[PDB]
């Protein structure tokens, strides 16, 4: 059992590189909201989140970094696993534990468009982004008067393997992340996917498809990946009914020009995908996947998740794990994240946790977790 404290959950850094590298050469980081206030924050050794302020680019101890586009200064908001091997968390939201090794990750503070101080966290689609090359994952996380969630993520990368035990008070425990070596991962998933996917492997980490240098993009060779199917399946249901049912109720669809109108447990047909998706919008999960109402929100998110997992012709197996990824186009990239985890649980892309496939652990009352990184 890791150290506790009353009132907080400890996160506990685990070494199972294998001697690749040090606890003194394993950087973590966390990063995320106040939850009272909205300011991001950055938790210290003692678990109180401190504001960022742009003045910490500067501050002493700060990272320098030269770059193509020039020379820049960064946040340090990281500590050696050899320092401290665990972090302590209060309540908080929209956080990430960046765990990084060799180096820490260089994190630009700044100011947001809507007003509000936030931060630049790796953007490997930039070649010139500081964190180019660097070995990284983040756990995600949020302890709110619900309880906590918190979970390993496959949406934007594979880079190292890495799986978190998540203990309860009073008898949860569980753990999900990847299974397997990093080399051994490498070197399957070029082995196993189609051809479309098999690029997103460079030396450092794998791409997921419309990410940092993903070939799924639209200015990439992959740009209309899904459009045959998306194109199939709204003409399809012009004249067919689309009809599905989770926790929420029943929900039941057809196309009507360009949008996806949906009613609810029988009523009116007034629930809206307002448009039909890109290859790139199926693929992440925004554009006319954004907002709406709880329930628009909910009909988009298992939308999105069964053109990922070609089951948008087949609703009534939306649980069942066994009729996905049966055909392409499918997000293949996903379905091998899911063939290398505990139980089949990952996060292959944003909304994996659609009949709860993603690498989601959660409880009401949260103890502590591991967070076991490796090689």
């Amino acid at each position: 059992t890791p150290p506790l404290k009353s009132g907080f959950v400890t996160l506990q850094v685990k070494n199972n590189t294998n001697g690749q590298y040090s606890n003194d050469q394993i950087y973590w980081a966390i990063v995320g909201k106040d939850p009272d206030t909205k300011q991001f924050v950055h938790v210290d050794l003692n678990g109180n989140l401190i504001p960022m302020k742009i003045s910490d680019n500067d501050a002493a101890g700060h990272l320098t970094k030269t770059t193509p586009d020039g020379t820049f200064n960064y946040s340090n908001y990281f500590c050696k696993a050899s320092q401290q091997s665990y972090a302590y968390i209060p309540k908080i939201i929209g956080a990430r534990m960046y765990i990084s090794y060799g180096k820490p990750l260089y994190i630009k503070v700044n100011q947001a468009a809507d007003g509000l101080i936030g931060y630049a966290g790796p953007n490997l689609a930039n070649t010139s982004d500081p964190n180019t090359g660097i070995m990284f994952e983040w756990a995600e996380m949020a302890w709110t008067n619900d309880g906590l969630w918190i979970n390993t993520t496959r949406v934007d990368q594979f880079c190292y393997p890495y799986n978190i035990q998540l203990v309860g008070n009073s008898g949860y425990n569980k753990t999900y992340g990847d299974t397997g070596t990093r080399a051994d991962l490498m070197n399957a998933y070029k082995n196993s996917v189609p051809a479309e996917f098999k690029s997103l492997v460079h030396s450092d980490r794998i791409y997921a498809p419309a990410s940092g240098l993903g070939t799924f993009t639209a200015s990439q060779a992959n740009a209309h990946y899904f459009d045959s199917y998306i194109n199939d399946v709204y003409s399809y249901y012009a004249t067919h009914e689309l009809t599905f049912t989770c926790d929420r109720g029943t929900y039941s669809g057809h196309v009507v020009g360009n949008d996806f109108v949906f009613n609810k447990n029988g009523g009116a047909y007034n629930l809206y995908i307002h448009g039909k998706p890109s290859t790139q919008e199926v693929l992440l999960g925004n554009g006319i996947f954004d907002g709406g109402n709880d329930d628009e929100k909910a009909i988009k998110a298992q939308v999105c998740a069964a053109f990922n997992r070609h089951v948008m012709l087949d609703p009534a197996h939306w649980n069942n794990s066994a009729y996905f990824y049966k055909d392409a186009p499918a997000n293949y990239f996903a379905k091998f994240w899911h063939d290398h985890s505990y139980e089949n649980k990952s996060y292959g892309f944003c909304y994996d946790d659609v009949f709860d496939f993603s690498s989601t652990l959660h409880v009401a009352d949260p103890k502590y977790a591991i967070i076991n990184v490796g090689w």
